[PDB]
This record gives structure tokens, C-alpha cells and sequence, in this order.
């Protein structure tokens, strides 16, 4: 509350370190139905039915631009990404099935550099 505060974590390698992490996710082979933004004039259904269309290289954008303003606001639109892949995919899909495993990739990478 006012003139009260836990102690200062130290959130100045914030930056730097989603940077790696998400460049990790970047170079893994199965990145690649999420590398770019989906294409709502060719795939129909995905403009109606995914309201926040999100994709690593608007992620990568962002956080290039300081439009984080913290880790976490990072990892919702990462998580944003296999939500709507979830959302618009069979999980027998090789799609759906790519978006569970960088999923799992990143989460793993999240507590270990951060929790």
C-alpha cells in the first residue's frame, strides 16, 4: 500500500532474457505455423472466429518496440498464440499437434528462467 513495498526484484534483464526465450521458440522446427501472422484474406473463418490474432514475429515486434510493459503482459501473448491455435485446430492435426508441443517448450523455459 502506500509507502509500503515487498523488496525490489531486479527486473532489468527482463528484456533481454523474453528476447531469448523467444528466439528459442523462433528457431524450433515446430515453430513454423506460427512464425508469421495467419492470413485472414486466405483462411477462411479466421478472421470471425479469432478476435486477438497473435504470431511470434508481432510478438517479436512488439517487445523490439516497448510495447511490453512488463514479463508478463510477454508470456499472455505468447500464450495468446496456442490459445488461438487451440481454438482453430483439431489436436490431431499436425498444426495442433505443433502448438501442444511449443506449448510445453515454453512454459518449461518461463519457470526456469524466471521462477
Amino acid at each position: 500500500s502506500m509507502s509500503v513495498k515487498k523488496p525490489k526484484r531486479d527486473d532489468s534483464k527482463d528484456l533481454a532474457l523474453c528476447s531469448m526465450i523467444l528466439t528459442e521458440m523462433e528457431t524450433h522446427e515446430d515453430a513454423w505455423p506460427f512464425l508469421l501472422p495467419v492470413n485472414l484474406k486466405l483462411v477462411p473463418g479466421y478472421k470471425k472466429v479469432i478476435k486477438k490474432p497473435m504470431d511470434f514475429s508481432t510478438i517479436r515486434e512488439k517487445l523490439s518496440s516497448g510495447q511490453y510493459p512488463n514479463l508478463e503482459t510477454f508470456a499472455l501473448d505468447v500464450r495468446l498464440v496456442f490459445d488461438n491455435c487451440e481454438t482453430f485446430n483439431e489436436d490431431d492435426s499436425d498444426i495442433g499437434r505443433a502448438g501442444h508441443n511449443m506449448r510445453k517448450y515454453f512454459e518449461k523455459k518461463w519457470t526456469d528462467t524466471f521462477k
